[PDB]
């Protein structure tokens, strides 16, 4: 038993991290086959960060201006092109450690692991969730750009995130691996504000089920509710409206415990209205919303990679 | 910016996980150079778990009774022995992925990452801390035995923990890599109690420092305290006595923030007596005690491996 915020093992991804330098800017890149992916703002100086014309800067660069470093070895850049906000450096060597991989765009409420890197080497691994305002709550310092987020299914790594920027509230924003930002963000040094976020209700419900699976059951009551009466309360607390698709997604966890989803909604409704009265659930004093229903099933059943 | 519960990158350890089977029992092993380490109770049946005579059980086995599998390739066992509660299986092949490594024994209050495995393949990675009752609060299912806990310093892997068993409150117990249990636990299926645990005061203070570094300041107040008056308060709330060694250890974090340690102690003291008033600190509604002072500095400075 037990239930922890659990990251995917990062080995398959560590073997893909390199260091990309362009003039005096250094950040991380992702080396897959014979292409290195990194944020296009590697070609900027600190000066032209206010309003950079990336296409214009790129036409002034040559292949030898991009220094790519895998560990201690220099890779040789033989081509480059720009795709939205990512740079793609063709190098003359295919990464022998390249895993099976896809580039995917996740939806708000989905989770992934982050391998935080500096100078092409790994610092730490952690979980976070794509929020409804298209930010994430990560831990990123200077030089962390180009670190990636990913999921692993069997042996295939699904790359979903590449880090680009921090926002005023201490949250973070990035692109998919096609260079498209999540949310209304751009890679410029202008004032950008995240936007208002909601609690991922379907994840809170999943986590309560995880709690039941682990014997934490003080919060269960004998009541039921409807989607309407629940969403009335949920809206007051800035929780995302629960849909029947959400109820269906919670099906597997509902059957494993024998607690109908609307019965669990009645427990969440009471938790939201009465607080937690100084108590905890799975060692937490607040309601956790960064475990997907898949996360719970994965951790509570023992799936490996 | 941001502060997360962060695990060490797990690549170096992933290359060491193998699958060890003996009869109908399968668990995980750690393959370093030409030796595989795993819990000795891989040799028990479900029957003889009440009071296993391991020496008697071991002498009945030969090398070819130990099925060891690194990924999909079968290893050849050419010797075996027992050292306390770990089994050492000598194989004819040195693990080509062996990292630089040490075996260390961690002390209560230190942290490490756990690479949880099933059937010899890595499933997820998470941080936890050795509790003063010699338990950890992990996430372990049937078949996770043989999973190891570890820290990384630059390039060296320090193996500190191998998983063995679950205890009454849903917590976990294991050995170091010489097979010596942490705490008053034995590898038998008998009534064993963890013992009473305390909150790791020096870690709470370190995390309060991380909060200030990351812009969370509302808990700083106009007070100071002394070690003696603080320890009067901590004892009531089942916190570990704070020592002068603890004060000195928090020194670097104290200098980085310009908040004297005894001033931060006065902030913890008021938090303990009056709670948090519906506010949070680093997105947590309770006081976190599983970041050591070293974890905080390391995460906030960007140290890589
Ligand atoms: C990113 O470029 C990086 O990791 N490394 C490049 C680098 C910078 C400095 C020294 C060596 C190498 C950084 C990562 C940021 C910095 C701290 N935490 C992060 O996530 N990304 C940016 O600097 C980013 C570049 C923009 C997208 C093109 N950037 C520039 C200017 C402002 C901000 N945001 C900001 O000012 O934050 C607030 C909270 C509003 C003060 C920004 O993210
Ligand atoms: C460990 O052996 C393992 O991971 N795999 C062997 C295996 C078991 C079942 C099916 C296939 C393979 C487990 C790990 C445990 C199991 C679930 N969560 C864990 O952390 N260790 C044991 O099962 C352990 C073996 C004992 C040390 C020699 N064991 C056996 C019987 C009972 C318990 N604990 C227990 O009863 O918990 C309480 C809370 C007291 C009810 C036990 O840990
Ligand atoms: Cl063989």
């Amino acid at each position: 038993s037990g239930f922890r915020k659990m990251a995917f093992p990062s080995g398959k991804v560590e073997g893909c991290m390199v260091q990309v330098t362009c003039g005096t800017t250094t950040l991380n890149g992702l080396w897959l086959d014979d292409v290195v992916y990194c944020p296009r703002h590697v070609i900027c100086t600190s000066e032209d960060m206010l309003n950079p014309n990336y296409e214009d800067l790129l036409i002034r660069k040559s292949n030898h201006n991009f220094l790519v470093q895998a560990g201690n070895v220099q890779l040789r850049v033989i081509g480059h092109s720009m795709q939205n906000c990512v740079l793609k450096l063709k190098v003359d060597t295919a990464n022998p450690k390249t895993p099976k991989y896809k580039f995917v765009r996740i939806q708000p409420g989905q989770t992934f692991s982050v391998l935080a890197c500096y100078n092409g080497s790994p610092s730490g691994v952690y979980q976070c969730a794509m929020r409804h305002n298209f930010t994430i709550k990560g831990s990123f310092l200077n030089g962390s750009c180009g670190s990636v987020g990913f999921n692993i299914d069997y042996d295939c790594v699904s790359f979903c995130y590449m880090h680009h920027m921090e926002l005023p509230t201490g949250v973070h924003a990035g692109t998919d691996l096609e260079g498209n930002f999540y949310g209304p963000f751009v890679d410029r040094q202008t004032a950008q504000a995240a936007g208002t976020d909601t609690t991922i209700t379907v994840n809170v419900l999943a986590w309560l089920y995880a709690a039941v699976i682990n014997g934490d059951r003080w919060f269960l009551n004998r009541f039921t509710t409807t989607l309407n009466d629940f969403n009335l309360v949920a809206m007051k607390y800035n929780y995302e409206p629960l849909t029947q698709d959400h109820v269906d997604i919670l099906g597997p966890l509902s059957a494993q415990t024998g607690i109908a989803v609307l019965d669990m909604c009645a427990s969440l409704k009471e938790l939201l209205q009465n607080g937690m009265n100084g108590r905890t659930i799975l060692g937490s004093a607040l309601l956790e919303d960064e475990f997907t229903p898949f996360d719970v099933v994965r951790q509570c059943s023992g799936v490996t990679f």
